[PDB]
């Protein structure tokens, strides 16, 4: 693949001194931007999310408005569940559902071997081949997918919650079917991980997006293992293979209360929600990892100025090292992209300016 | 095998009042699909068929597009020749052919034991489990065969033909060797049939796609003993194996003039080419039977308006009861699923209209 031009998110990720705050924003492509809605037009979701040449474009139109020092795949976190066998729909204005939930034991024998998931994905390596290539080394491209429990929650819920209450009621009255199925999840995502670095991605993000319906006990329990296994054997993997281990991120939104735990769960950056200070997410995670975030997503509903403004102060809070900018969460719809533009420049400027 | 979420198939098929008319396609899994035909490039045709995760996928993608009240497994009625030992390919661009047909009675030797075919068919049982397991409820899972003399056919002529000249010259040349062949088939027959029950299917249905080369004497004579054996002998096999019998479906095509010898051969429904005007064919099978069918294939070539209104004179002719909709034949492949859609909505918008 092309050289490697922008490094800058890479060595902020591995822990090194750079000359500027590196920014990326969860979900930069997305909604928000007409051009997106204009491609996505073209087809159903998750026929888009098989177009290598469509995920390939939708990834690059954020960078062409913004310079933003890293690249997200287009994707989603549910293809792990969809090729472990589960049906999926993407319900008008409605979002993401499994009309056929598990919901008992025995219904983890409609799943897939996890071993044959990663075949089942050859669609996402192709389109981070493709947008690696298309990408020309202009700044790192990173994969992701979402997190056993998370995986754990649509696959049971079949859908959003705002309880987990039937995830929950699984952890507590099914412990061991439980474990199967994050064991499941782990055993897949681990070689579909792999393969996105085979395939060309820089970094990944591994997404807890349902940390915080947890308390410390069960996460410990049924959360935290399974991150800890998917780091330790994609790096392993990796190294037999022949291939550089790419820097791996964490985020577990809600998840304040595992932030000492994640940051000696394997990864070199554990990225953060709106809702942790930064001086009080360094002071759990300590001096050795690397914090991403954490800019309230709706603090770009305020004016250019004011962004400007608030993004200074979280710059100073973290101080200018071990730390990659970005906001809390990923995007809303209803976004305006010149505001999305005045956080990436102001990261940029105020960081430098935080440096001499 | 997950509990069945949606029954109203069978149902109908055992003739209970439902609240709206389910509806399923012939060939619902077939080349008027772009992505059945991209799955099928893969592998030649009865590859596929050996392939439990190809036809199970086949299978599902009609339903990702309709909601059909029923899927049936992915398979041919040439499996059960073959599994007798005969040998099969598929023509490019032409169609099954058997290079070495029966020809004469001593062509018969060839063929294995009628009772070790069954073990021959074990991919088949395998597809129709993972499918039960993969559909988790959905929907029920037909499974199917060829009748006798619709077998009987291939095996002679060597593929299709428009009149079954050297198939008929055994019927009145060869007598006995046709009812020892008849016989064969049907031992066959019986077991395939209780095994994809053993496997899953939640009804069966028996295609006599050439019943209507016989006139009335030599279809009482040659077709109709062997399809009341099958469905006799099924029955009685479930039964004594500790299983639920499932509706049986008799589909002669072309055969107006066997309707009521068929309303009397032990299958809750009768399905129906687009020849027969649905009050006569009520007027020939009685008042238990279920009717299945019957739009013209070919309707599906008008505009979605027009289909709809067909679709409603169809129902207005059937009545609210004892009826499952479906095309008179399957779906031809440079037909658009747009139509196929517009069909499967109109049958359900009508039915409900028609009930109040």
């Amino acid at each position: 693949f092309p050289e490697l031009k922008n490094d800058t998110f890479l060595r902020a990720a591995w822990g090194e001194e750079t000359d500027y705050t590196p920014v990326w924003c969860m979900r930069q492509a997305g909604r928000y931007l007409p051009e997106f809605r204009e491609t996505r037009a073209a087809q159903d979701f998750f026929s888009t999310c098989r177009s290598p040449e469509a995920c390939c474009e939708l990834t690059l139109q954020p960078l062409r408005r913004f310079p933003l020092d890293a690249a997200i795949i287009f994707s989603n976190i549910l293809v792990v569940p969809q090729a472990l066998g589960m049906e999926v729909t993407m319900v008008p204005g409605k979002g993401p559902s499994f009309p056929e939930p598990l919901r008992e034991e025995q219904d983890l024998e409609r799943l897939r071997d996890p071993e044959v998931v990663a075949s089942e994905l050859g669609y996402v390596f192709q389109a981070i081949t493709l947008t690696r290539q298309r990408l020309a080394g202009r700044v790192p491209l990173i994969g992701f997918a979402g997190a056993p429990w998370t995986l754990m929650t649509y696959m049971v819920e079949g859908g959003g919650s705002s309880t987990m209450a039937q995830a929950k009621r699984w952890l507590y009255q099914r412990p061991q079917a439980s474990h199967q199925l994050l064991r499941i999840l782990t055993d897949a995502l681990v070689p579909y991980l792999v393969g996105q670095v085979v395939a060309g991605a820089q970094a990944l993000q591994l997404f807890e997006s349902h940390a915080g319906h947890l308390g410390p006990q069960l996460f410990n329990k049924f959360a935290l293992p399974y991150i800890r296994d998917v780091a330790k054997q994609v790096k392993a993997r990796l190294r037999e293979a022949g291939l550089a281990p790419v820097p791996m991120i964490i985020f577990a939104k809600d998840g304040h209360f595992a932030l000492e735990e994640l940051a000696q769960a394997g990864y070199e950056v554990v990225g953060l929600d709106w809702t942790v200070a930064p001086k009080k997410a360094r002071e759990c995670v300590g001096k050795t990892v690397t914090l991403q975030g954490n800019l309230d997503p709706c603090a770009l509903y305020a004016s250019e100025e004011e962004i400007g403004q608030l993004v200074k102060q979280m710059l100073d809070d973290f101080g200018p090292h071990r730390y990659i900018a970005n906001l809390g969460h990923g995007l809303y719809p209803d976004m305006d992209p010149e505001h999305v533009g005045a956080f990436v420049d102001a990261v940029h400027k105020h960081s430098r300016l935080l440096r001499q």
